[PDB]
């Protein structure tokens, strides 16, 4: 039961309850840069808790080297130690990952775990 490795229900807890004290274990499904002009690059992540995915995670800029040096990448499994929620003028909520541990590398996992479905909003 690989989905047992992930914090099923964490994404709902963050989005519905506004819980910021949990330290959920999530899988990275995809990472892409976003256009930021002549500011440091910013990375957006599609994350999974085994039950849902959410596309509005952003990495804190201080952690960019983890992506640049390929340690944080699609399929890896991470424990989030600190995150903050920021709400945009249009109402979108962004989850900014501030501190985390990579528990298993992408190549040690190999695949998307389970069949998580998109969280709407």
């Amino acid at each position: 039961h690989m989905v047992g490795q992930l914090s099923r229900g964490a994404i709902a807890a963050i989005m519905q309850k506004g819980d910021t004290n949990i330290k959920p274990i999530l899988q990275v499904i995809n990472i892409r840069p976003i256009t930021t002009g002549n500011s440091p690059p910013r990375y957006r992540l599609l994350m999974s808790d085994g039950l849902n995915t959410l596309s509005s995670f952003m990495l804190a800029t201080q952690l960019n080297p983890l992506v640049e040096e390929e340690q944080l990448s699609s399929n890896c499994v991470c424990q989030i130690h600190r995150f903050i929620v920021n709400t945009l003028k249009d109402g979108r909520r962004v989850v900014i990952l501030m501190e985390l541990r990579v528990l298993k590398s992408a190549e040690a996992v190999g695949v998307k775990i389970g069949n998580p479905v998109p969280y709407n909003e």
